[PDB]
């Protein structure tokens, strides 16, 4: 019987949670309290299981099971067509009420009536706006959710404890669901293979220390998590992500020198600590890698007798001696080495054809290089807001066809990264810098994959992951595109932008922005600012009051 074994492994109160999330996920218009029913079921009917094996119904595979409960399109359908319906049925943006949280002590009014009842609904609230969230790090953002209303509604004010770390939970939040959002899509979209490759080099760069030999066996324990994960088995993702866990632990001597503190800590902390942990110190002596990649007789043998191991050995030993290129960056010298010795094995000398190798990587590095210098220099001499709206207006250019709520969302997050990696010294600014654009890049990708509109989009979108970003940076203002229809129903106005918060009153302009940008394509920086300017003149008057409403009104439509 599999319930019973995953009831085991994991306990009832993470085994209860774990189906919650992958109920909220395979339906996410469902109501809260018809999936707890349903959760509430499962659970027990996996205790009469747990009990006696041979119980009727215990044999039944955890889709069969899972999909029976959800269907009390998709159900008039058997396994295993029916959970892909599920699965293909997901949508990462559900038309659903964004999540205003309301007056403080009301939180601390229910979460101590009744706390088995509020963290549920923590749960269901994230994971079905987020139908591919990492379901161990839910969890994990679970405890802490609890751990700050049970040490905040306990003291003097509760509106000065709580909010802070709930708003620092609310971002982690975000980046942890756009991380794993690109995991799925490189196995989904992508394969198996890209994944490893993927894998391979991340991983050589955490923990250079570490033989390939360890390292492929951590890429494939690794690979298979995800898959689970990202196929929606959420109950053997987190046995077989505990299980990684209890292995690196274990033989942290062969691995890296950094685990000591994460493999103290308790279960839910120590993978989450170690998914996070910094680089191991490169190894001492290293021979250069011209060696065996290059200098070598076997070069052409070893390719052709054994191409998967050996693009695998390569991978590795330039990612472990690289922490400062990018995974997408050695991803693509990967596939620039694998393809030249394609062409060079083929040809009469291939010793000769294959030995400037090594000096096709100077673009590639370069490219990357320049530009993290340039925006991240553009972004000292500008600030994140003044950065976003320079992404904004640029992005727009490229792809103005894209919804403008993407476009906004997408560019801001694009700033996020002066921010995050502008600080850095040089030798962490790429990989961090690159790898972060592949991941808001990936929710332009996914987001627009809904509903396409845009060519240019869809085209870097399907070409190969790791080009992605490339792709989207060399795109240039998109001369097709028939400039838009001016519209009253946009800069009709709302005596509510008077109060925004600074972030929504920052989004208004920015969304206003993009409006304007599609109206003229082809703009100054001149007149952009220009028109801004009036905007935000109008807004500081109509803002100042006597009558507001009015104001706003007679400027509407004494701008129509
Ligand atoms: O690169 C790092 C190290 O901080 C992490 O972002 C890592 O890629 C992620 O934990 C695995 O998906
Ligand atoms: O994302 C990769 C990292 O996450 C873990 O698999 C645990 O989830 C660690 O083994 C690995 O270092």
């Amino acid at each position: 019987s599999e319930v019973a074994h995953r009831f085991k492994d994991l306990g009832e109160e993470n085994f209860k949670a774990l189906v919650l999330i992958a109920f909220a996920q395979y339906l996410q218009q469902c109501p809260f309290e018809d999936h707890v029913k349903l959760v509430n079921e499962v659970t027990e009917f996996a205790k009469t299981c747990v009990a006696d094996e041979s119980a009727e119904n215990c044999d039944k595979s955890l889709h069969t099971l899972f999909g029976d409960k959800l269907c009390t399109d998709c159900c008039a359908k058997q396994e295993p067509e029916r959970n892909e319906c599920f699965l293909q049925h997901k949508d990462d943006n559900p038309n659903l009420p964004r999540l205003v949280r309301p007056e403080v002590d009301v939180m601390c009014t229910a979460f101590h009536d009744n706390e088995e009842t509020f963290l549920k609904k923590y749960l269901y609230e994230i994971a079905r706006r987020h139908p591919y969230f990492y379901a161990p790090e839910l969890l994990f953002f679970a405890k802490r959710y609890k751990a700050a209303f049970t040490e905040c509604c306990q003291a003097a004010d509760k509106a000065a404890c709580l909010l802070p770390k709930l708003d620092e939970l609310r971002d982690e939040g975000k980046a942890s669901s756009a991380k794993q959002r690109l995991k799925c899509a490189s196995l989904q979209k992508f394969g198996e293979r890209a994944f490893k490759a993927w894998a391979v080099a991340r991983l050589s760069q955490r923990f250079p220390k570490a033989e390939f030999a360890e390292v492929s066996k951590l890429v494939t324990d690794l690979t298979k998590v995800h898959t689970e994960c990202c196929h929606g088995d959420l109950l053997e993702c987190a046995d077989d992500r505990a299980d990684l866990a209890k292995y690196i632990c274990e033989n942290q001597d062969s691995i890296s020198s950094k685990l000591k503190e994460c493999c103290e800590k308790p279960l839910l902390e120590k993978s989450h600590c170690i998914a996070e942990v910094e680089n191991d110190e490169m190894p001492a002596d290293l021979p250069s890698l011209a060696a065996d990649f290059v200098e070598s007789k076997d070069v052409c043998k070893n390719y052709a007798e054994a191409k998967d191991v050996f693009l695998g050995m390569f991978l590795y030993e330039y990612a472990r001696r690289h922490p400062d290129y990018s995974v997408v960056l050695l991803l693509r010298l990967a596939k620039t080495y694998e393809t030249t010795l394609e062409k060079c094995c083929a040809a009469a000398d291939p010793h000769e054809c294959y030995a400037k190798v090594f000096d096709e990587f100077k673009p590639l590095v370069e490219e990357p290089q320049n530009l993290i210098k340039q925006n991240c220099e553009l972004f000292e001499q500008l600030g994140e807001y003044k950065f976003q709206n320079a992404l904004l207006v640029r992005y727009t250019k490229k792809v103005p066809q894209v919804s403008t709520p993407t476009l906004v969302e997408v560019s801001r997050n694009l700033g996020k990264v002066g921010s995050k990696c502008c600080k850095h010294p040089e030798a962490k600014r790429m990989p961090c810098a690159e790898d972060y654009l592949s991941v808001v890049l990936n929710q332009l990708c996914v987001l627009h994959e809904k509903t396409p509109v845009s060519d240019r989009v869809t085209k870097c979108c399907t070409e190969s992951l790791v080009n992605r970003r490339p792709c989207f940076s060399a795109l240039e203002v998109d001369e097709t595109y028939v400039p838009k229809e001016f519209n009253a129903e946009t800069f009709t106005f709302h005596a509510d932008i008077c109060t925004l918060s600074e972030k929504e009153r920052q989004i208004k302009k920015q969304t206003a922005l993009v409006e304007l940008v599609k109206h003229k394509p082809k703009a100054t920086k001149e007149q952009l600012k220009a028109v801004m300017d009036d905007f935000a003149a109008f807004v500081e008057k109509c803002c100042k009051a006597d009558d507001k409403e009015t104001c706003f009104a007679e400027e509407g439509k004494k701008l129509v």
